[PDB]
């Protein structure tokens, strides 16, 4: 006659659905964390390639505006 | 003049000013990112508590509900 | 003449080189560990959608149970 | 009597048990992931704070040197 095991694991039962639910639902959203760390990883990492090219382009640059000052300087009076 | 080198090492310094900026305003995006990624692992640890303690609870019912019934057995006729 | 403007102009373009070869370093770090947090978030889905059905199941098999114990019921003397 | 519904429901019960401990084992591998990615992040924001800072006073040191010049050149024939 007595229903109190049964009532207290049907509970559980269907608490335990509701916890897989809501755990779910949490990890959707971690999904979408996941990309934005991923997409601001991504711009950082473009930035660092393309200014560690920009400060070689002028060390480059430089080089070159230094030979042509060589060249000049093998026309003055010695 | 010339100021070819100066233009070119001036232009350099007035980038990397910019790039750092749009750097510091990824890295704060970066920060709420981090906060959201901490915020579930916590909700998933809270959930993963009160389901081991909801079903040690459930495992005690049912010990103390079986005891309680052995002692009820005791009053019958043997 | 003097040479500190161009001296000191060349050691920050030194130290952005530096800069930028860390911070690609410190970038390669972050994709493992963005890596290590999809595998994370992967196997607790996993581990979310199995118990998921795992508890539906059970459900079904008692559902299942109650149905059969309906028809046991149905041969006994009333 | 039939103790079937009682074993699948027990079965439930140790399987959630065992999952619990797993999802708490991953959990805590992810604590780790979150330390390395605030740790990954705390380092780049220095590394754009040093930056913006060393150009800053390179810009300031220019500044300096070429009033310095303007005070030199007022000595001069004119
Ligand atoms: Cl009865
Ligand atoms: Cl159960
Ligand atoms: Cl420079
Ligand atoms: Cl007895
Ligand atoms: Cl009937
Ligand atoms: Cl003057």
């Amino acid at each position: 006659g007595s229903s109190l095991i049964s009532a207290v694991s049907d509970k559980l039962r269907w608490r335990m659905k509701e916890e897989m639910d809501r755990a779910q639902a949490e990890l959707n959203a971690l999904k979408r964390t996941e990309e934005d760390l991923k997409k601001g990883h991504q711009k950082l990492e473009e930035m660092v390639t393309r200014l560690d090219q920009e400060v070689a382009e002028v060390d480059k640059n430089i080089e070159l505006l230094k030979k042509k000052d060589e060249e000049l300087s093998s026309a003055l009076e010695k």
